[PDB]
């Protein structure tokens, strides 16, 4: 109900993520971790790259034991590091100390931002999709098996310059949001997958075949800016944004994310339903431009703004552009996601972010991909 000290334990830079404060081995080295919902590894950086603040240094540390593995992570930016384990704690999280499995980075590639605050990543989806196998233990199912800490977090991100928020690890807060949180089913646990059942720009349904919300799969992950949307989706998603917003033209390289423009009301929100609990029973999430316009504050050469929705092959990917919306309760316990609007998100006088049902929507189970 109420963690008053995990409250506002995160921190950011706009595009840059958020992190939370945590410690690596024995004496405690402190360290600044990207909290990431869209992977599995605990991984932190363990050699002076020139980018980094600070790094793990094992040599230090009398905790540190060598599992004489290798791991090897590209991406579509890479990295490659020596696993182990140590003790590890969360100085604004819960009052425990547990022997976490880390992958101590030693080479990467567009992996590290130049200019941030962050020297490791915090993946807290499930095994299955940990480097190198589902034999390595994650971080959050260590933290449970260990301790009493209940088998559940949320986090609040917030918006628009530093950023912050809270992940309240073991529970929720309930001033972290209004009105009611929403459950949505997590569909198989290797991402948070969740299915859409139905979008609207402004009301208005695309009217697709609700297969295509979903292919190949739709997550949340904090560790993605952007509402990603497969291509046919977002193909009539920019259409339908682009009449609705009429009044004004724009060129195809913006919604494209090609090219900034530089300058509320004009653009319509977005609504995606997503899965209830119950047999035909759905809910909507809905967002703002305020959430979907990003603004691109690091343009030498101009008060600009990035489209921030944008195409994808791996499905839809509910990234910050959705979640800074909201509160989200990743209830691990019970296989679901809740949402609620966030006490913090950015609104204005006319609209605001919402969380509304139930809706009755049939054949939910097709709109998932096999
Ligand atoms: C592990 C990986 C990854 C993420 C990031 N994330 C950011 O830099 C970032 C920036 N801004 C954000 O919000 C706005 F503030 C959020 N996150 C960086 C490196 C990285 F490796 C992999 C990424 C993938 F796309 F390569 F798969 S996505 C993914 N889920 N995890």
């Amino acid at each position: 109900g109420s963690f008053v000290e995990m409250v506002d334990n995160l921190r950011g830079k706009s595009g840059q993520g958020y992190y939370v404060e945590m410690t690596v081995g024995s004496p405690p080295q402190t360290l600044n971790i990207l909290v990431d919902t869209g992977s599995s590894n605990f991984a932190v950086g363990a050699a002076p790259h020139p980018f980094l603040h600070r790094y793990y240094q094992r040599q230090l540390s009398s905790t540190y034991r060598d599992l004489r593995k290798g791991v090897y992570v590209p991406y579509t930016g890479k990295w490659e590091g020596e696993l182990g384990t140590d003790l590890v704690s969360i100085p604004h999280g819960p009052n425990v100390t547990v022997r976490a499995n880390i992958a101590a980075i030693t080479e990467s590639d567009k992996f590290f931002i130049n200019g941030s605050n962050w020297e490791g990543i915090l993946g807290l989806a499930y095994a299955e999709i940990a480097r190198p196998d589902d034999s390595l233990e994650p971080f959050f199912d260590s933290l449970v098996k260990q301790t009493h800490v209940p088998n559940l977090f949320s986090l609040q991100l917030c918006g628009a310059a530093s950023v912050g928020g809270s992940m309240i690890i073991g529970g929720i807060d309930h001033s972290l949001y209004t009105g009611s949180l929403w459950y949505t089913p997590i569909r198989r646990e290797w991402y948070y997958e969740v299915i859409i059942v139905r979008v609207e720009i402004n009301g208005q349904d695309l009217k697709m075949d609700c297969k295509e919300y979903n292919y190949d799969k739709s997550i949340v992950d904090s560790g993605t800016t952007n509402l990603r949307l497969p291509k046919k989706v977002f193909e009539a998603a920019v259409k339908s944004i682009k009449a609705a917003s009429s009044t004004e033209k724009f060129p195809d390289g913006f919604w494209l994310g090609e090219q900034l423009v530089c300058w509320w009301n004009i653009f319509p929100v977005i609504s995606l339903y997503l899965m209830g609990e119950v047999t035909n029973q759905s809910f909507r999430i809905t967002i703002l431009p305020q959430q979907y316009l990003r603004p691109v504050e690091d343009v030498a050469t101009s008060d600009c703004y990035k489209f921030a929705i944008s195409q994808s092959s791996t499905g839809t990917v509910m990234g910050a552009v959705i979640m800074e919306g909201f509160y989200v309760v990743f209830d691990r316990a019970r296989k679901r996601i809740g949402f609620a609007v966030s006490a913090c998100h950015v609104h204005d006088e006319f609209r605001t972010a919402a969380v509304e049902g139930p809706f009755v929507t049939l054949d939910m189970e097709d709109c998932g991909y096999n």
